[PDB]
């Protein structure tokens, strides 16, 4: 009886699986290693930490690596040429009852699965998809809809809004950046909020209690060609889907139960 | 005609009486003082002062002597050998009416008589009496209680609270303290709320619009035997009992008519 073991993440077809042993938590920071060679095993993260008094903040990075060669003196060494960072920051306030965040997890990893409006970015072209407009993404049963149309960008920086009311819509975001010379950086947030009621002087105003923050940011280089991407997404989306060992934990007890 | 004169106070049995004359005001700050030797007078004092804009203040303090004798350099001089200190501040808004005073002296003096749960502790060994626990203390007719439970001490220092309601709770304080290497000092304080309603933000919250403040401070000696205790809270609390020239200020226009 083990918890926090050697589990199943990303696979495709019948050759090469990606079994995430674990490995390191030293000053409350879980990661888990792959198979024999580190540098091609998959890295992640994740730490419980209460943010305040009203608040409890988490982080679950996640490294994807590539198997590659970098033959530099003669020597065939089996490394990876980048790494994913897929780093899902989730505020979730005592007041919040156990009934949001079940609806939490469903919206960040529920964001981005293998295609939806704002991962197809994370796999193809259209990194928007659509000339940007009014998409559909977090659903269940059928009562309530979660449209995302469009918003700013200022500076560099994509940005969705919902419906009607703000205070209760679903930001995200989405920016291209190189950062030196031989890399490619982005910054994929999201804020889940919650249609609540905060009801202060009398009045009841339609606001979010809190909001998701989940922020990956992905490297790849330019030596990287445009076959290492494709397998990068399905990586870090197919790494959090709806219960995965990694994501089970945004969803139950288990952190890796 | 003249008001603030010889008055009666501390008795026991039939033997040695202390009528308390008048002596000074100086600066405002009432005194009296009882028979021939000062040195075995009891002192008293009391002056009005309006602390800010929304309140009323007060001071009435009590130095209770012994008719001991203190020979020193072979003559026997009538001194006390310890006094008393009963001063209790009490803080009165404009805001209250006329009619929240009258229950707040019955409140203060109605709260140490002779033995209640509070002064029986200023009379015997259960300075507490009870191991602590939820007491009686200021009635009226039959309708609402005073149950006061306990709270905390932390750092010397008790504490006692009411019912549901702590915006609506008697306060009220003891802690045992030696002074120096001849004295034993105290701090009994008492807190007396309001059972109003303040209305702020269309939401009727159940607060005090002011609190009571009886601190009774009471320095005993180790030369002071244990007969001297016994008739010094009978003289503290058996200063102000629901009327006495001194507590009928408490409750009237009558400072000491």
């Amino acid at each position: 009886a083990s918890n926090f073991t050697q589990f199943v993440l990303v696979d495709n077809g019948g050759t090469g699986d990606v079994t995430v042993a674990p490995s390191n938590f030293a000053n409350g920071v879980a990661e888990w290693i792959s198979s024999n060679s580190r540098s091609q095993a998959y890295k992640v993260t994740c730490s419980v930490r209460q943010s305040s008094a009203q608040n409890r903040k988490y982080t679950i990075k996640v490294e994807v690596p590539k198997v590659a060669t970098q033959t530099v003196g003669g020597v065939e060494l089996p490394v990876a040429a980048w790494r994913s960072y897929l780093n899902m920051e989730l505020t979730i306030p005592i007041f919040a009852t156990n009934s949001d965040c079940e609806l939490i997890v469903k919206a960040m990893q529920g964001l981005l699965k293998d295609g939806n409006p704002i991962p197809s970015a994370i796999a193809a072209n259209s990194g928007i998809y659509a000339n940007f407009t009014q998409f559909v993404l977090v659903d269940n049963g059928g009562t309530g809809d979660v449209t995302v149309a469009p918003s700013n960008f200022a500076n560099g920086v994509a940005e969705w809004i919902s419906s009607n009311s703000r205070s209760q819509a679903y930001k995200v975001t989405c920016s291209v950046r190189q950062s030196s010379a031989q890399n490619r950086k982005y910054t994929i947030k999201v804020e889940v909020p919650k249609v609540a009621t905060q009801t202060v002087g009398g009045v009841e105003l339609p606001v979010a209690a809190w909001r998701s923050y989940l922020n990956m940011e992905l490297t790849i280089p330019i030596f990287a060609t445009n076959s290492d991407c494709e397998l990068i997404v399905k990586a870090m989306q197919g790494l959090l889907k709806d219960g995965n060992p990694i994501p089970s934990a945004i969803a139950a007890n288990s952190g890796i139960y």
